[PDB]
């Protein structure tokens, strides 16, 4: 079966950047729902031992009647599992990935500005991503729970702009939630993922 | 220029089904933003003296540089303007439209079940609609601020499932927000719109 992972920190550990209450709802309700529904779709079938990453990367091969749940719920499970891992109460802007961001964008701020502009203009529900595409870093958006693996790119950092991720604290002020996020990136995890995918 | 309409009731009039605070944010912020952006696009142009309905119905004829905003923001303005008018502090399940719903679905409950099922399975941001299509009633969904006029169908009832419409009160429990909505449909307004579009 797929399983809800435990958070690697306390629910209040990311205050004030993400409120405690949001982490409760977001992890115990929204993420738990993606998992439950995903299992309802695949259990008792020959897909029950297939990797999430492989199914997302090859949605076209998923059977037509299971595809929407695998896309949406499987997306939801992959994307939130990664999201918890790339957040940290001890963010230090260090690693080989940071050096390569500087090299490509000039400064860390230039990267943060391109990412922020894409996150804040993303219309509706979705995610902003840093990906490796061939050897190169790039920033992309996806709608809903869509995932750049489907397009042959490897994710190493992601930011949730579904309204449930920021409404309780920030309401409509999504740019303030963007600016907050930078303080809680687990750049260490981003770097591991980056070294593996270049 | 387009104008943010006044609510036709007090901000607390839909309590306890929709909290006062949500109506403040939803109307004074989210809807106001769609209008502002809409006007930034169309003020000083041909389109400022065109009906919103006609423009959304023929998005493809909107000039390339304006089309995205007219879709998203014009959609946002149309959709929320209608939404306030189809809510009522005294919802009574009365009108000729309900007689034709019974005729097509058997009972009002069968219609409510098909509508609920479509609203609750709509993935991401969007709207669930009752429309007339060529004489017949049908229930459809759209993503984000898309609108069935664009596909040649006339809307008479709509339900906002963007998470900003329900997060403060219901958080993740969108089915409880559906069940609550039935107690606040202005079926009288739905019926006027239906009589016009038959
Ligand atoms: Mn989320
Ligand atoms: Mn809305």
């Amino acid at each position: 079966a797929f399983k809800l992972p435990n958070l690697p920190y306390a629910y209040d550990a990311l205050e004030p950047y993400i409120d405690q209450r949001t982490m409760e709802f977001h992890h115990d309700k929204h993420h738990n729902t993606y998992v439950t529904k995903l299992n309802a779709t695949v259990e008792g079938t020959e897909l029950e031992h297939q990797s999430l990453a492989d199914m997302i990367a090859n949605l076209d091969k998923v059977p037509e009647a299971m595809r929407m749940s695998v896309r949406n719920n499987g997306g939801g499970h992959f994307n939130h599992s990664l999201f918890w891992e790339i957040l940290s109460p001890n963010s230090e802007e260090k690693g080989g990935v940071i050096d390569d961001i500087k090299a490509q964008w000039g400064t860390l701020d230039e990267f943060k500005n391109e990412f922020a502009n894409k996150a804040t203009t993303l219309f509706g529900s979705g995610w902003t991503w840093l990906v490796v595409n061939d050897g190169k870093l790039e920033i992309v958006t996806t709608p809903n729970q869509d995932n750049p693996l489907t397009e042959g790119k490897t994710p190493i950092l992601l930011f949730d702009v579904w309204e449930h991720a920021y409404y309780l604290k920030y309401q409509n002020k999504r740019p303030d939630y963007m600016t907050a996020f930078w303080n809680i990136v687990n750049w260490k995890k981003v770097d591991e993922l980056y070294q593996a995918a270049k």
